[PDB]
């Protein structure tokens, strides 16, 4: 014997709680048009971000990681919102043992988040409130497949007509623990930004791949550690090729000067979401890059520029002994040189057919456990070679690797 | 003085009318939830397509280039259906001359609508119905950008479970000019399947490229030339690049046999979609390929095999005189052969940096002037070589360029 109630095409059961959360905000399982929808009823008091929330979903839902809203109804009493049905946040994906990630990886959730945050910035839209409760996990597709989505836009500002900026006037939203330091600030010259979110999107960043840490430490000490600056992502193993180039993406979006946070377009072109595939790639064309270029020269100077500690002092002594003596026979490769690993590199990714079966057996299969042959024995040589060879980053044959 | 029609959350002018459809159906201009959007009034006859259309977008929208669903309200005497307000169809941006393609090239309006049809493919959907009148035309977005669309789904139809085919008892839902072939035979054994949607796209396809012209000519007698199998891709100049890419794909496409015909995932992994920058690769990965292989294998024997056209008999008098003189000492490439042609082209790409400027100015800047200045002067090279390397196409190396069931 349970009940339910109908306003307009919106219906629910009160039974049916999905979660509460805000001002008494309730959000109720319910129905619209014959699909199953999420309804959030809203209090005579939120009227305010409920009319907010709505209008700037409306011009920016059709993105396929913004999530999708359907309809509002106005009551007596109260104000209702139909959205997607969701079957989890993203706090739920992390840490709930044994989650069905159903093809969605980490990277690829993050790649998403990231996506639809940079659809919002294109639409002058600013999130102001991004956290792991915000970031919803989709129903599977009738293909089983599931994506992540941002959401909750209640508190999202529409930025004025020829402003980049806007200011705190409407007090500090968002929730603590995820806020930039500059919104929160007295001394904040700067108005914020885009890069709010950038900021808060960092700490998820770090939240998903730690599986459930945060920079800024736990609960109660967050946000006094964010205007303190003081972050912390040993999670991050400084010898894990991953760990390494997640943290330099990571320690550039939470920085504490917003003018050094790197856009949302740009964070979706970092070496962290680069497949094995490419990441072999750009090893292959900085080495034919640098193959004629003097040893004296700008780009390779800055490459071999703390180049020891990347080569592990002698790159031939870390390598597998039937590479070392596949190797043996060159003798030009310098093992105190990263240029010579790149091109050692270059020279068996090229000959590979040609290599002995041993020699493609410490190797393994072209292009994925051969690049990881490398950048597991090698940690720092993605992150020091794309570091340095920004002096490249204009050239036509390096655009797809870097932001412009 | 302009009066308003108001049913549920939908609401439109009458007097402003976008079109008319099949039976009475009227689409107006209207509002949903304070949204621009179109709607489909539906008389009571109609109310069967009406929920079949409203049920599969209720399935299939969820895609870029698929027409979005709003509501559906019904009525005393009608049924509304609120979709998403376009403006304008495909026939409108081909056939109107001078039509703003806002950033939207041709090509890409068909790799679009090949994705929403292989979306509605992947759902067991067939269209059926496939049209440059249904193509459509988005709104421009914030940015001033447009994309295309598939709509109109009242004719669709929703595959049985464990079913790759349907019956013809209904008999003929397209429209006549659009019709695969086996539609209108009565002899065909084979059901018909998906493929009859992909016949329809080879008709668009060829329609949009040729700036309005069909492959089975004027309206009067196209489904006639269909049935009969006189097709005519004249607008494809056969010693030119583009035009030999496109007509290798739109051939297979409108194919008479449906079986012969490609899905349409496998029509977006066609050369015919490939950047200035992936054909180049794709001539570098071959090259690279083919070095260490035998003379007298399989794959160089495929590769040769009617290369005298496609070098033009000799192609170091095929090429300008500042690349000659700079291949003259390279007497290893042999210019009776097609690998020898690849082998240069990977040679001078690698070495280009190093190259005196003299031939990197006849050559242009890599890569897209550069894959030009060859497939310009070889317009079957691409074709040819695609088609002969199919041999490898299983590899892990020559997965992306070829196409998997």
């Amino acid at each position: 014997e349970t009940s339910v109630v109908i306003v307009g095409k919106i219906s629910f059961c009160p039974k049916d709680v999905l979660g509460h959360g805000a001002e008494g905000t309730i959000v109720y399982r319910g129905m619209f048009d014959n699909r199953d929808v999420a309804v959030k009823r809203i209090l005579p008091e939120c009227f305010s971000f409920a009319d907010r929330e709505v209008q700037l979903l409306r011009e920016s839902d059709e993105h396929p990681n913004v999530i999708r809203y359907f309809c509002t109804e106005k009551d007596r009493q109260f104000q209702y919102i139909a959205i997607e049905l969701c079957a989890a946040t993203l706090q739920e994906y992390v840490e709930q043992k044994d989650f069905a990630h159903l093809g969605l990886e980490p990277i690829t959730l993050l790649q998403q988040t990231t996506s639809g945050l940079a659809h919002l910035h294109s639409l002058n839209i600013v999130h102001r409130d991004l956290k792991p409760h915000n970031i919803l996990i989709s129903m599977p597709n009738a293909h089983g497949k599931i994506k992540a989505m941002i959401s909750d836009f209640g508190l999202c500002k529409k930025l004025a007509v020829g402003r980049h900026s806007f200011s705190r006037r409407s007090g500090v939203p968002g929730t603590e623990g995820w806020i930039a330091p500059e919104m929160l600030s007295e001394d904040c010259k700067e108005n914020p930004t885009y890069t709010v979110d950038i900021f808060s999107a960092g700490c998820v960043f770090y939240y998903v791949i730690s599986e459930g840490s945060h920079p800024f430490g736990k609960s109660l000490q967050r946000q006094a550690n964010i205007l303190l600056g003081a972050c912390s992502l040993d999670c991050l193993h400084p010898e894990k090729h991953e760990d390494v180039i997640a943290r330099e993406l990571i320690e550039k979006m939470i920085a504490m000067d917003p003018q050094k946070r790197p856009s949302a377009k740009h964070v979706l072109k970092h070496p962290f979401f680069w497949s094995l595939e490419k990441q072999l790639q750009f090893f292959q064309d900085v080495s034919d890059r640098i193959e004629k270029e003097s040893l004296d020269g700008p780009i390779v100077k800055q490459l071999e520029r703390g180049g020891r500690a990347v080569v592990k002092m002698d790159w031939r002594e870390n390598i597998t002994v039937p590479l070392q003596t596949d190797l043996r026979k060159f003798r030009t490769y310098k093992g105190g040189s990263v240029r010579d690993l790149l091109r050692a590199m270059r020279n068996k990714k090229h000959h590979y057919r040609e290599l002995p079966a041993e020699v493609r057996e410490t190797l393994g299969s072209l292009p994925d456990d051969f690049v990881c042959y490398f950048t597991s024995r090698f940690p720092h040589l993605l992150a020091h070679t794309y570091r340095a060879m920004e002096l490249c980053s204009h050239e036509r044959l390096f655009q797809p690797y870097y932001f412009h």
